[PDB]
């Protein structure tokens, strides 16, 4: 078991072992950048506030668990170590997450070359996400970790609704993998055109500005739609053609316009997936399909689990010990 050493960095107690050296605060849990002296690599440290505080923050805590140990691809967040200061279940109260140091994210960082390999590598993390049956939810410049190679791995630090489907924006309960693909669409974009795309005050300016681009629902959509309430919104606004994107991003390589029309259709069910967006042609000089992995199951049954806070807390204990580090 290490030696552990405590310091105070900003209000925030930090108890980690002795091989995290020169620990300095990134952002806000609250995440540290350190010296991994084992190993020669700058790190950043998560420590989780307040783990066990409800069941839904315990809960929180294995789920975020959970996922890091499983996610073992290149282009999204993996765990270098997880540790605890305490020597026993009853004494744990406090979890630490530690992963590779990138350095900014993709609001502080373009040719179209820049755009075609950061946007491919995203789509290559999400392929891998979208394998273990896993929604993003929140992709957004901020949650995309950048190195100063233009490596990129997604991540979750936990304005969202620039960058948000349509059908969050409504409220449909059944919204599938191609909100994360809406997202990317949303970055590209921005990327493409150093604009936000839609840039809502609100979740009815949001709407209005996405309905503005893609058209309002044509008759195959609105068949789709259970919500009366929902319904009788959308079908009163002033009806809104799809535009034509060729207008709307000129000067953008056609290519890249061509794959945001296939990203960007309003009917979630017609948008492309991941895995076909890697094979678009905008992607040939990156696209291999012998080096675009997928995952290995994912078990989400807990998330059903209705468990005491204590019940939450001894499985996040027995992961934390079970833990075996990345060669
Ligand atoms: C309740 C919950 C919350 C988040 C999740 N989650 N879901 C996922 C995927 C879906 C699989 C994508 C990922 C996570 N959790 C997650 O990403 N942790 C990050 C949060 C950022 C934090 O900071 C980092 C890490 C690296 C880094 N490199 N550069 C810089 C800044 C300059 C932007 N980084 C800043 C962190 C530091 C340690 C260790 C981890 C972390 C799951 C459940
Ligand atoms: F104004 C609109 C109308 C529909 C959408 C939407 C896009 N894809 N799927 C839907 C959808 C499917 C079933 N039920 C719903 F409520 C929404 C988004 C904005």
């Amino acid at each position: 078991r290490p030696t552990f050493y405590r310091q105070e960095l900003n209000k925030t107690i930090w108890e980690v072992p002795e091989r995290y050296q020169n620990l300095s605060p990134v952002g806000s849990g609250s995440v540290c950048a350190a010296f991994d002296t084992k190993t020669g690599l700058r790190v950043a440290v998560k420590k989780l506030s307040r783990p066990f505080q409800s069941i839904i923050h315990a809960k929180r805590t294995y789920r975020e668990l959970r996922l890091l140990k499983h996610m073992k691809h290149e282009n999204v967040i993996g765990l270098l170590d997880v540790f605890t200061p305490a020597r026993s279940l009853e004494e744990f109260n406090d979890v630490y997450l530690v992963t590779h140091l990138m350095g900014a994210d993709l609001n502080n960082i373009l040719t179209d070359d820049h755009v075609q390999f950061l946007i491919y590598q995203i789509l290559r993390g999400l392929k891998y996400i979208h394998s273990a049956d896993i929604i993003h939810r929140d992709l957004k410049p901020s949650n995309l970790a950048v190195n100063e190679d233009c490596e990129l791995k997604i991540l979750d630090f936990g304005a969202t609704r620039w960058y948000r489907a349509p059908e969050i924006m409504l409220n449909w309960m059944h919204y599938n993998q191609t909100v994360d693909i809406w997202s990317v669409g949303c970055i590209m974009a921005e990327l493409l055109t150093g604009r936000t795309l839609f840039p809502g005050t609100d979740h009815i300016d949001q709407l209005k500005l996405i309905l503005r681009l893609v058209g309002t629902p044509g008759a195959e959509l609105l068949k789709k739609i259970s919500s009366e309430s929902a319904r009788n919104y959308i079908q009163s606004l002033t009806q809104m053609p799809k535009m034509n994107f060729a207008n709307v991003f000129i000067g953008a390589n056609p290519l890249a316009v061509d794959l945001l029309e296939k990203m960007l259709v309003l009917d979630s069910d017609k948008r492309i997936t991941a895995a076909q967006a890697l094979a678009h042609a905008y992607f040939a000089q990156y696209h291999d399909p012998d080096d675009e992995p997928v995952a290995d199951p994912y078990d989400q049954s807990f998330e059903s689990r209705d468990l005491l806070i204590d019940e939450w807390k001894s499985l996040t204990y027995d992961e934390v010990i079970s833990f075996v580090p990345p060669p």
